[PDB]
């Protein structure tokens, strides 16, 4: 309804009073609303780099340019803190680009995901191939339904690292059941990743988050951060919690120069790893 | 026009970002080029606003981390600075934060625009303020005339806040700046982005170490307001082997360190860290 070829896309957000971003659209690919959101994929200016991208709820998710910044931050900064993945659980990841980095690890035996929205997978399985080609990898096990209720009925010490890549479709509505499941369907050395919002904009809510989590019964969490173009402020971050007391994420337990797709990635390697837990001053509380 | 500031998209077409205007302080060609100032949506973080032809290069919110990188960055890996030279900085935001360090004992400034700084000492006083400091001399003229003109060995560091606005000129301009630096001189360069021009970044640093730099060494930053929302700057060091990747003197040992809202030497050390598509740069 809204979007025409040679028009301009806008994502505006509340979360940001008064501001926006925008990018003009060559070809609609997608647009209407799902079971659980408002969906839209189209193709951006081709004299512009960001080639083909997609908006959930008028929020750019991926695109064709930074798409692997945000999918080999998850992917690898929690993987390589753990010193044995070999069972692995993603809630949300529908797109299968944090699916497919987990994948890229000889250890992983297998990976689960769980992600409510079908209408956006199989959007991606069109639109993204790039990104959503390991949906169908042997060592996946693609599941369409509920994270709350999947996490409930897991039993204890079932998965080495949790990667929880969504907001939620500031512990609300489902935050308090949800991470003490989160936390028992961990090994004792089980790693968790969870999505963060920009330091920029919601530093309130990072705060409250990562506190909520300790006191969840993590043991600690840090928070990695990360240069994504195309979000809001152009920085978002991600919550790396350890269950085992001792541990430090911010250094790589297994470091990825020393297994064979290290060479394959654009973004992620080890002393990015590093730097990505090393927050501006005004920021740094969040670290300790 | 209707309440909106949009940012222009010059290279790379089809991206644009905007800001709710509430009051408009300034708006008009100058000498030199377009100057924008105006008050942002008050429900926002953004406060006052600066636009230098089309692109947003102040904001009340995020000043801070452009100005502290360079300031910080470049004064923090040299032994000693006792004289500095800033071409551009007319805003007086790296001034202000290289006239933090005790060591330094004078700092010459050469902006092209001086309705720029006008406009600065009006709308933003506090990172104009430093303008008027006693260890400050500030000029307005040719930052080309100046360098030229200005004998060997004379500065320990040079910061270049610009990407060359005042009417093509690098070759004669890069020399002139690695003459004037004294022999453990560091020199700091406004980078552009690694995300929507690299080529350009890959070029420059080549540029300036043909030019008789030992090592340059590219460091990254986190400024929310710039297009893709993270610009950087060259760290260039005259003498060689220098690894100017790890404070020479740690800010944490001056007193003002606290004071500091988003540079410390952990995030020195972190910025060096490029992703890899980009760290072919440093390498």
């Amino acid at each position: 309804s809204e979007l025409i070829s040679g028009g301009w896309f806008r994502e505006e957000n509340d979360q940001w009073p008064g501001q926006a971003m925008s990018l003009r659209v060559e070809k609609v690919l997608y647009d209407a609303p799902t079971k659980f959101q408002h969906l839209t994929i189209f193709e951006s200016d081709p004299k512009g780099p960001w080639g083909t991208v997609m908006a959930l709820d008028g929020c750019i998710q991926v695109t064709d340019y930074d798409e692997f910044v945000y999918h080999e931050v998850l992917g690898h900064t929690s993987l390589c803190s753990h010193p044995k993945p070999e069972r692995v659980l993603i809630i949300g990841g529908g797109d299968g680009g944090v699916l497919r980095e987990v994948l890229r690890h000889g250890t992983v035996e297998h990976c689960d995901l769980v992600d409510i929205d079908g209408e956006v997978m199989e959007q991606s399985k069109q639109h993204f191939p790039q990104i959503s080609r390991s949906l169908a990898d042997p060592r996946a096990t693609v599941r369409v339904g509920d994270g709350l209720a999947f996490v409930r009925q897991t039993p204890d010490n079932t998965y080495d690292v949790v990667i929880i890549d969504t907001t939620d479709p500031a512990s609300k509505l489902f935050g308090e059941a949800f991470y003490k499941d989160v936390l028992r369907i961990l090994k004792p050395d089980g790693i968790c990743c969870n999505q963060g919002e920009s330091i920029w904009l919601d530093l309130e809510l990072i705060e409250k988050m990562s506190r909520f989590i300790r006191e969840t019964g993590f043991a600690s969490v840090q928070y990695a951060l990360m240069h994504v173009p195309t979000y809001p402020c152009g920085s978002i971050g991600t919550l790396v919690c350890s269950k085992k007391a001792g541990v430090d994420v911010t250094k790589p337990l297994r470091p990825v120069e020393d297994m064979p797709f290290a060479k394959d990635l654009k973004y992620y390697d080890s002393e990015m790893h590093k730097a990505s837990f090393a927050l501006p001053r005004f920021a740094r509380h969040i670290n300790n």
